[PDB]
This record gives C-alpha cells, sequence and structure tokens, in this order.
C-alpha cells in the first residue's frame, strides 16, 4: 500500500524509505513537500527535478543507501535502468534514470526486471543483493557489480571508490570496489583495460601516490626535473599559465588545487552532471585569467604522466584516444619540435 | 490509513471519497492533481483554493454530497466547522470552512466536535447522522439540521431549497426544506422570523408567483396598475432606470431577468461568494447605463412588495433593517412627499 | 533547425506547426507562452499537460491538422505511440501519446518508426501519408488507417466520424470512414466485429434514425408500444427513473439528450478523457435525484435495442459483453420472470 | 499613500479604484488576490498578464470605467502609453499599454505626460477628463478624443461604438462616438477617410441595414440578384465554400454569422487580441471544410459592397489598400474575364 | 536566428553565447532551463530575475565576460544601457539593465546606439570594441570607458578593479583600469575627483597599504598611537563599540575585517545589490551587540584617516559630502569639545 503519507512517514522515522507501516500529514506546496510537526510545516524535500514533486519525493526517499558506482561510471557503461533500486544523481539532485523497475508506481515500467519490455535495455544488478546475479545470468543486457568473485565470469575491476549517499569516498568499514560484469544482446562481454578517475574535490584533495606529493610540495621546476618530464608541457597543461588573457592549460584537477592552496578562483559549472571529464569556465582571482571552457579530469598523476609519455610526440595535432572509466576520451595533442606545446580533453 | 493515492482511487472509482480501499498512482504538478490512464495523466483536479492542492483535492472528494444548507444561510448563522463533514462551497470552488473535525489530518482541529477546542466554535451539526442531535445538544455553540422534529427543541423552518453538489435546488426525490437549531453560549437561540431569498440564476429565471408571472409577462405601467404599486418608485427600484450613465434602481433579481429577455447586460461579480445580497458591477450592454456597486437581491417579488408596502413613507431617508435569511439587512428608504423615491440593500 | 521562436513563428503566421522559416520574439512565464505583438504580450498557449510548457506548445503546433481517429478508438486499438505526427486530444488538452517519432526531440524516443526502440510498441500508420502503409507492413506492432484497399489485407469498416480539429464530425468536404487495421507481435490481427460509439453532444444531440426520432418526439408508454419494448426496462435503463434519492438507469446518451429538453442536470465529468463509456456524477436539478457513478453510453438507440433484444432473459444476473469501438465492454444484465430489471455498463 | 491592502479595499468596496481610504487584509498565491471574507479566502483578482500579479490587479483595479476607444483603434493610431488612466484589454485580459504616466509607482515612467520621457511616445488623451485637450496640445506625440469641438482643430469623426468596461456599444445614455485627434513631431497629423469595422460577435449578431436583413433573410442567389452582385464572387467571399477540404472564402463576419445559424463551427483564435483585421483556424462541423488562417473582418456588409464595386476588375492579381479603423488594410483581389475569382484581406 | 536551442547550444559547448550555430533539446520548468543530456535532464540556469525564465537565460547567456565596470560605478554615472552587450549583476543574478541595445529580440530598444531612442539614455560604450569610442563620440548621452588615451579627450582614472565573471579584482593578465568619459546633452563633461571604494571580501580581505597592515596587525592603541589617531573616534568608527545593546560604529570594511579573525558575526544584507554604501543588520556572535543598520564603506584606510582628518570639528552635527565612485556620499559627522564622537555614511 504505496502512499505519499507512508513514505514521508518513512522519511521522518527512517531517515529513508524503510518499508514500514505508517502515515504523517503531508502538505505539497509548489515543489516542496513539508510534513506537520506540533502543528507547524517542516519541509521534508524540495524538488529540484523535472518530474512532479510527489514523484521525485517517492524516488528520493528510495535512494540506494547503500556505497553505489558513480554516476558517470553507470552513464559510460550504457547503463538504462536500474533492478529494484534507485540510483540518486546528487550532482543532479535527481534520479540517475528516467525509469524504475519495482519501485515507484508513477515510474515503473516493470515490477521485475525478466519483463520484456527490460530485454532491451541494459539493466543495473547488484550482487550484493540475492538473486541479482541470477538475474543479470537471466538478463539480455545488463552491467552487475559484485563484491567477490562470480564463478565462470572473468571481471573487471573497477575504481577503488563509490558513492554512499552522495559521497564519493574508498570503503575502510564498507567495500567500494567492484567487479564489474556487462552482457549486450546475451552475450557477456569483455570489459576493455581502462584508468579510473580520482573523484577527488578541490577543497579537500588528497595526493594517492609518492609523485602526488611531490606535486604538491616541491616547486614547478624540481618536480617537472625529478619526475623528467621536460618537454612534456607540464607547465602549461598541469600547473597552468595565468599570464595572459586566456588562462593556459589547467587541465588536471591536481594543478587545479595547487594553485587553490596559494590563490582562490571561481569554477562556473555550467554543465552541472557527474561525467569523466568536467567542463568550467574558470576565472582565476588573483591574475583576472580566464578560459570559457576549460575541461578538467582528475586523473592520478602518475596515470596522466604514463598516458602523455606513450604517445607520438612528431605530428603538429592529432586525436589521443584513451579509455577512463570505461569510456573513450578523446585528447587533442598539439606538438611542436618532437616536444609536448598542449595536450588536452578534446572539446567536442 | 488515509493517503492521497487512497483518495484518488476513491474519486476515480466512486466518483468521490467513499471509504473504498485501494490507491492508483497520482502526480501533483504546480496545483492540480493528475492519475495515470491507458499511459497519460488524467487531471482529477485543479486547486482554485488557498490550502495546499493534496490538501484541498481530499476535502473536496470529502465534501457532502447530500442536499446541504447554502453557503449564505451557514455563514448568516455564524457556522465556524461542520462536524465531521465539508461543505464545500461551489461558488467560490473551496471549502466553506477553513478547519475540521474528523475528515483531514492537515485540517482537523479535533477527531470530535465534544473536543474543548470546539466549543468556542459555532459547530455545524446534521441530524440525518446518527448521534449529531445529541452533539448538538452537548456542544456548547451550534447550528443544527434536520428534517424532522426533535423533543422540547422549538424549530425554525428553514427555506424551502438546499445545494445538492453545486445545484440549489427545491428537492422532490430528496428533503431540502430542514428545521434549524442554534445554540450560543450553552444556550439554545430563537431563531428569528425571516424572509428567504429564492436562489435563483439570472438565465435561467423561473416566477413562483402569480405576481412574478405578471412582473415577467406584463408592461410596466400595467403591472404597477394591476397590483397597486403607484408610489413605490418600482420604475426605478425595480424595473431599472436606464437612461442617464448612472444606472438607477435595479436591486431585485426579478427585474434583472425581465431586462435580460430584451437586452443583455454585463454583471461583474467582484466579490465571487455566496451572499444574501449580492453586488455586481453592472453594465447595460444596449444603453451603456452602469453602476459601480449595484445590490442585487433575489427575494420573491410577493415578499419585496410586502416589506415596501409595510414601512412607513413620512421621512427623507431611513435605514429599514429586514430579516432575510436569518440576517439582518439594512436597505436604505428615500422618500419625498409620502412616496417612495428608492429603497435599496444599504452599501456598507 | 528547430526553435522555440520557429514553432511561435508558425503559430502566429500559419495558425499551427507548418515548417515555414522565421522566428517571433516569445516569453514564457509559469506554463503560458506569449509573443510580442504591438509593443504587448499575446498568449498563444496555455499548457494543460504534465510535459514543460515549452514542449508541449510544440507538440501542439505539430498536432494533426486532418480528421484523424477519435482519442477512444486509437486506445480501444491499444495505441501507443503515432508515426511522425501528434495526435491532439483535445478532451484532455495534452497529446494523445507520452512520446512521439521524429515530432520533437524532447519526446522523440525515434525519428523512424523502422527503430528498434518501436517494434514492441503499437505505432499508428495513417495511409494517407506517403509511405505509411509499407511501414505498417514493416512495424511488428501497429494500427493503419487508409481511405481505401491495401492489397491483400483485410480491412475493418471503422466508425463514419473522425476528429477534425477537435470537432467530431461525419466528413462531407473530406473523408472520415476509415478502413482499420492492426498488427500484433508481426502478425495482422482480424479486428472484430463492432458496434460504435455516436460521439453526440447532450446540448446538441442530433438523432441520426426514425427510432431516435421517436424516442425524442413520442411520450415513454407510446415509444414503448410502438417499438415492442415492453419488458425490457427502458422506463428505467434509457428514460431514468427520478423518484428516488438514487437516480436509476439512465445509461444511454439519447435518454439523457431527452430529459435535457425538459429538465436541466449537471453532469461531473470525474475522468476527463474520450472513452467508449463515460461515467458521471449526475445530479438532477428538478428532482435532487442524483448518483455518484452514472455509467453512460452513446449508442444509436437501434443498436442498443438490438444488443439487449439479442439477450437471453432467464438468470437474475449475469455479464453480457459486447464489442463496441473494438473494445469489450461489459454490461451487467438483471432479469426477474423473463424481464429486464436493468441493463447497464458494468462499473468495474 | 498607494497600497495593496488600499486598492483591495476600492475593489471590495467601490468595485473598482476610487481613491477611497482604507485596508482590507489581502493574500497573494501564485498568480491570486484573495481576500478574507467571514473568515474564508475570496477570490478578487487573477493574474492573466505578464506582470506581477499585485501590479497588474492595481492596473486592472484602476482601469477606466468610461467608454474609452476600443483598443484595436488606439493601435492603429500608434497609441503607446495612456495619460494618467489605464486602458484595460479585455480581449487578452492585460493592460492595453506596457507603461503608465501618473497610475501605479511599479509601471510609471512619469507622473504627467508633459516629463520629457512621453515626449516621443503617443500619449492618449482624453478630453472628458479637464487639461487633457491642453496636455495634448502641448505634447509632442499624441492621440486626443473628445466629445465636441476644440477651437482650431480639425476632427476626425470616430466610430459610433466604444468600449465600456469590455462591452463594446453604441452609447444611449453615455456618448461612445468621439472625435479623434492625433500629433507626429508637435505636429497635428489629418488623420485620413475611413471605413470602421462593426465590431459584432458571432452569436449575438445584428444586421444594421436594410441590405444586412436581407443577407440574413434571403437566399443566397436572390439576395445577389436583388443587390445586383452578379460576377462579385460573394458565393465565396462572403457565403464561403464548404465543398472542398480546404474551406474557400468566408471573410465578412455577417457571412460567417449567416452560416452560424444554420450549421456551428469553431473558430480557433490563435492571436487573442482586439485587431481590424482577425484570423481564425476554422473547421466547419457539418463538412469537415476547414482553413487554417481564415481572415475575417466586420465590415458592414454596404460598406464592403461599396469596396468591391469601386475596383478595376481587369488584372489577374493586385493589392487594394483600404482605409479601416484608421489603418490601411491590403486586401489581395483576384480577377478572371472582369469578374472577381476573390477577394480577401490579405495575409502578411 | 537567434533561439532558445541556440543559445542553450552556444551555454553546453562554449560556456557562454558565442554566436556558433547549433542547437540542443530544452525544457522549461517553471523558472529553470534544463538540457537533456543522454536522456536525462541537466539544470543549464535558474532564473532569479524579475524577467521572463527564456528572456532571463539568453541575456545570461549573452553577459559580457570581459572585465568590465562594477555595477555600483555604473549606477553611480547614470549609465541606463549598454551598447550591444548585457552587463551581468553577479549581486543581483540579473542584468543591471532593465532594456538592450543590439542583444535579445524581447528587449531589445534599439539593433544600434545611434537610434533615436537612445539619444536621451545614458549609453554604455566600450572603447575595447571596434566603433564604440566613434558611438560614444556620436552619442548624446554616454559613459566610456578605455584602456588607453583618447585624442581630444581628458580621462578621469577609474578604479584599479573591475568585475571579471563577477568576480571583483585587479588583472595582471587582463586590464581592469579604465578610463573614464562621460557625456550630458552632447557635451564631454569634466568627471569630478573622487575616492574609490575598495570593493573588498570580509572573508579574503587584504590590506592594500602599510597602515592597513598596521590596522590588521596592531591593537587598537598601539595603531591609533603610531598614525596619531586620538580624538578621531576610531575606537567607535573603525574598530566598533561591543560593549552595549546596541552595537557602536563599525562602518569601515576594514574594521569588520580584524573583527572577523578573532569571533565571527551575522551580516544581514537586506537590500542585496552593489552598492557604494552597503547596509547591514548586524549581529555579534561573540557579545550579541547588534544594530539593524549598519552602514559600511570599503575605503582604503588611508583614504578614509585623509577625510575625517580634512573636516572641522566645532560643530555638534553636520554632513559632510564626499565624492565616492563619481558619487556624493553624506557622512553624519558628531563632535563633541573639538573631538569627534561618530562618522558614518548617512542613513536617509
Ligand atoms: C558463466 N556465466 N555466469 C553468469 C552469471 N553469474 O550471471 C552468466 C551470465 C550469462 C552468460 C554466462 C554466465
Ligand atoms: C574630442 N572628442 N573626442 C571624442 C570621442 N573620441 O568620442 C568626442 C566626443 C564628443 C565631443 C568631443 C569629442
Amino acid at each position: 500500500a504505496m502512499s505519499l503519507e507512508n513514505v514521508a512517514f518513512n522519511v521522518v522515522n527512517k531517515g529513508h524509505f524503510d518499508g514500514q507501516q505508517g502515515e504523517v500529514p503531508v502538505s505539497i506546496i509548489n515543489n516542496t513537500v513539508y510534513t506537520k510537526v506540533d502543528g507547524v510545516d517542516v519541509e521534508l524535500f524540495e524538488n529540484k527535478t523535472t518530474l512532479p514533486v510527489n514523484v521525485a519525493f517517492e524516488l528520493w526517499a528510495k535512494r540506494n543507501i547503500k556505497p553505489v558506482p558513480e554516476v558517470k561510471i553507470l552513464n559510460n557503461l550504457g547503463v538504462d535502468i536500474a533492478a529494484n533500486t534507485v540510483i540518486w544523481d546528487y550532482k543532479r539532485d535527481a534520479p540517475a534514470h528516467i525509469s524504475t523497475i519495482g519501485v515507484c508506481s508513477m515510474t515503473d515500467i516493470a515490477k521485475k526486471p525478466t519483463e520484456t519490455i527490460c530485454a532491451p535495455l541494459t539493466v543495473f544488478f547488484d550482487g550484493r543483493v540475492d538473486g541479482q546475479v541470477d538475474l543479470f545470468r537471466n538478463a539480455r543486457n545488463g552491467v552487475l557489480i559484485t563484491e567477490g568473485s562470480v564463478k565462470g565470469l572473468q571481471p573487471s575491476v573497477g575504481p577503488k571508490q563509490a558513492s554512499l549517499n552522495g559521497v564519493t569516498l574508498i570503503g575502510e568499514a564498507v567495500k567500494t570496489q567492484f567487479n564489474y560484469y556487462k552482457k549486450v544482446d546475451g552475450v557477456v562481454q569483455q570489459l576493455p583495460e581502462t584508468y579510473f578517475t580520482q573523484s577527488r574535490n578541490l577543497q579537500e584533495f588528497k595526493p594517492r601516490s609518492q609523485m602526488e606529493i611531490d606535486f604538491l610540495e616541491l616547486a614547478m621546476d624540481e618536480f617537472i626535473e625529478r619526475y623528467k618530464l621536460e618537454g612534456y608541457a607540464f607547465e602549461h597543461i598541469v600547473y597552468g599559465d595565468f599570464s595572459h588573457s586566456q588562462l593556459g592549460g589547467l587541465h588536471l584537477l591536481i594543478g587545479l588545487a595547487k594553485r587553490f592552496k596559494e590563490s582562490p578562483f571561481e569554477l562556473e559549472d555550467f554543465i552541472p552532471m557527474d561525467s569523466t571529464v568536467k567542463n568550467y569556465f574558470i576565472t582565476d582571482a588573483q591574475t583576472g585569467s580566464s578560459k570559457c571552457v576549460c575541461s578538467v579530469i582528475d586523473l592520478l598523476l602518475d596515470d596522466f604522466v604514463e598516458i602523455i609519455k606513450s604517445q607520438d610526440l612528431s605530428v603538429v595535432s592529432k586525436v589521443v584516444k584513451v579509455t577512463i572509466d570505461y569510456t573513450e576520451i578523446s585528447f587533442m595533442l598539439w606538438c611542436k619540435d618532437g616536444h609536448v606545446e598542449t595536450f588536452y580533453p578534446k572539446l567536442q
């Protein structure tokens, strides 16, 4: 017996939908859900989605509260819908997927992923839920995550980090590193060799290697000398050039984090969504150097060094394709006299 | 187990709230309630009230579907709230009362009218519901309607007409004429002798006496002669004067109905609500004669003739108080040389 | 180059979307689309749909302006989506279907009905458009209308009437009677033998047979005598019983139309959508007789007489299934001593 | 001391803004203004404008309640703003002009039309208000109406009809025929000789000449014979051709009114505003004959006959410019062998 | 070919409007603009203006992305509109000006500033754009900024800082110090001698002189002694008095910044807009000392010392007018026995 009042009761008493019986009085005004507490209204939810307020409230209450793959990974793997859960997209304040399976009567296209409507869709399956590894076996299209091995299936080791209630973290008390499996038209795929983005924040950036510790601690010329990076344009690409009106390079998150410690800057996230490569309209506060579309990727500095050192530097310009987060990322590589001039995630 | 989805189920299947178990998917967008039918959204309700949409939807679904007193009568009797029902005000598309008793969790001030919060409020009681006459005997303040005798309680015969789902009618298959009773501060109050407004429409006006048939059929001078109305200013008051820029008189609904048959006119209902006396900004289409505040009352022509013929015509101006629909209506009576000049419901 | 301003230009200059190049300034405020004319905003469209205002405006501008099947027929045939057109539902002021094919970038699930997403959906095809009969032959699921013969395809003669810009009519200058064809799972399905509802209004009801002329002109007892309808409960079913608080029978539109000429009544259309059988909360103004759920069907009186006279009258109660508008309508037939007591479209 | 509560007080007590002191409690929710009456909210105004609700409420309360020129006339004369009044556009439910002079603090561009901001704007002046003829003499740009002679100013006799509170009428108790005057760049402009549209409705159309009575009463062939209209294509232009899918002609309101008596039809007013020529998407209910853009003008049939009989019929196609409501209306005249084929207000 | 979809395409791909061809699907819901990215909606813009959402989205996309004068400077100079650009007011999240010239079809009053509508308006001209110095030469009213000298015009050196995408900064990689020119009625003005506000933030306050470094580093009594400020009430005016319920003085930003390092406080910006003097409802968290209207100005401490030391201290109270940011700021100076008691930006 699903209801607005029952969903609200669960949110008030359990912090989310927990299948508990009960009802609380609710008022809906514009895009906000309120509940009466001692005669006064208390805001439970503000709808930031394009779904009707009561529908969005229910999907948000029914969000997955276990560590789940980051939306950018699910998107890159072609996930269309999730089996009997809601992957909440905290970057968009909305459901990661248009439709649901066995979650909400307004958004459900099926109650079970075995229904023929789900056969063409790449359904997300969670091996931590009983019967989902078997539902993936019977699924024509799908992506499966597991914590351990699956008999007869070769795994693709996913990223170390997962999203837990919108907090991207590498789990110590919970497992966040999953094995990934994918099926297309009934055939188990061999997932490609991939790098993973590190999903760090600018304000709380932490190095994850000795090279990253050295980048943040040493001065530009000492670091470039120590790691033999002369001729690889790290001065432009990673450190950033703030001497002209157009901000030069600054495409690796670690470089932005190093700059942030000394001088602040504005990053306008004009397409706010989870993605492998992020585009920002940056304005450096100290210098006034700015760039409308500054593509930024958070790779481990060692992985970025490996990518750039594995390229042919003999052509003026070329597209360099690198598998990152299971997707093909195109980079633009610009060279002159055997040295790099610039290397950036291609704006297309 | 009250819920938005259960209220919607009742509306879809029973035409209103009928206490039936069940749920239908609902979407709320802005001020409208929708339900999915054959894959598409069908509008169930549009909120025209100042309450939250889901709350107004529930009160409207729980509206009283039996003949009930017209809102103007309840207002005139000082009714604040109803016992365990919703009197829906079809003229305002809203609940006739702010709060409820045992109806909706968001608007309820009590579950039963015996609760101390209800003692100062004039509670409406319906003798057609088991135990409501007893609740009126125990209520400190209240208005009771019955279809018959209550032992020891002196009745007041109400109007012949009642509102059934927004249709004001004199019941033939249902009883619409009720006995009325009122209590103030624990004491049964004697309801005054009163006239009743006829609650007719301009477009479907029907005469309810031989005098009313004669007013609509006969010419002005021959009706005034037949009913000995010379010197009573019916030419001004009832027929209306359309010769000057300011429309003269036209305060009885029957006069407007007679005019409507020949020439149309605009009546701007600037305070849209049910009331004994209605104020309209009238514009006569044929002549361009207009009046910002034209007070109009729908009395039976015989009752209006009785009122005007029972007045002393020896003073220039005076207030004439007449009990109509249990309320004291003040009229302004203007005389000259023993004849009426004007007589109108006094604009406060 | 589809755009809001181009859609608005087409509406302003062509009365609808006509593929014309051009732009007009547009302002969107809340759910209304406006355009500047002589320095002031003029309303072009008010969104009554659950889609975003600019999206609903585009689908409405792109509505099919040729005579099209009434939405009740498309629904009864299981139509999910239309091929490269919008069937506008004038009863709901909304698109008859959630999604589109080659119409609008926001609602499109495909550009052509040959795309694999369309295979499971029943696509509506219009033989009057070049290549649509061929697309139906290749579609896994679909409904096709034509003005003539399709080689080798067994036709089903549809209703005489079609909807032209929201006006249901039997075409004299245009063809409104189509041949219908349906495919399920790649296989042409034989459409059943069916009656058709007449799609008439209560206020402008016109008889379409000598029997219907006789029902409206003749008194109840003489019509029943002339057409040998004694023992078939037409007094209850068709004429209606207004003697008790619950309105009896009154399930045929013609009976409501006959009553409407003498006494008015309120019909509350609580699920406002096009359907073969309509449910109304009726309140008779003359008597106060009312019914929360009064199922009403508009059959030709001759067709209803044929249905009722073709039933076995020897059982107390039974479900009578009749194909109407291609759908199986369940009726409840109640008999006593070989005569009908009641016969009504069964309330689910 | 202008205020929302004071405006509301004036509306409640005076039917409009009347400069009276006082305040009533007001609640604003979404686009509606409410006031408390007997403990419940009563709707005073619903904003259908693109202005903020409280601002639109004030302009509507301050609307001119005297007969004023119809908005189509003011527009045709290039009126930008009114001097110290609001011309309310009842066809758009909005102010006819964006800005005000001495009316409302939010919309005012000036308190008096003598302010330099008003010099480039064509200000509407009303000679019925003291000092407005003088303000017109001093205005650089303006339109003046008067009920009589202004010394030395050559008058233009306007239409017989004016708008009084949204009712277009020819005044009997008030004057609706004004003298018009216009100034451009400090210089009094000679207004051209013009025809006037009759501003009639389809549903309440009344003939205003013996020819118009003869058009409505007589059959097509006998009217054309009586008025010697053979070869002028009245069969197409005025009567309308409903034999093909595209509705032919039907450009004079009187022809639509004649058709309306026999068969109803839908007129979609897709640009809802007052204009000399109106464009409708028409659908004839009887035949299914339709036209996306059907230009309709309401001229007196005698005036239309005079216009068409005053044209040279020797060229295949040409633009015929006719001054109507002070504006140049372009008509398309199509001839063959010395006879008219079609003549219609040219679709721009 | 301007369009909503084209503006959205530019925002998605270029970070702002860049004149690029292309379209993306857009949905408008309430006041938010979304775009579809891989089947899900992504928020592009939330309207915080009083303009229609699609219009505000276009002006925001077309905002000037070069360093521009701060809105307080433009306002103080009487700028009404900008020539072919949008000065976006980041403090109000809205366009700094009501109308535009050659920017957006809904807000444009002209395509070029040479149009006669622009002659009375003080048009903002940017010498960094080709032809704008010449358009200022031909403009009757205007303000011109340049980076270098203009032949024949004497410059007014503006502030060192400018706004770059809402970040107020003193440019190192870009020029932010402009020469200002102003014309009124065709005559080049001699701009007055002025101080400039420093436009610093409380949280990231940086000293811009040795005196400012000393104010932040030294204790109150050491600083007052070093700079000979005894008898100038800096203890009250600049440091602030937190000993009584009403917070005393605290009118210079540097004093608030010094306090902020030790104890936090709430500044309620009740009129959120860019202005030379800002008014805050301050509440000191440590003491509970508060003030409803605390006027705060950010002057360089040396400039404030120069202003206060250049006043006559012999009268109880007087208005001291100081040109700051080209506007006349009134200060209230209160003295006793030849010493200052208080000196503050006058609340009027
Ligand atoms: C070997 N194998 N294990 C699985 C599984 N655990 O889901 C599966 C699924 C499809 C095809 C082969 C498979
Ligand atoms: C001498 N002079 N230079 C300019 C200019 N560059 O705009 C100008 C403008 C108006 C009047 C005199 C002027």
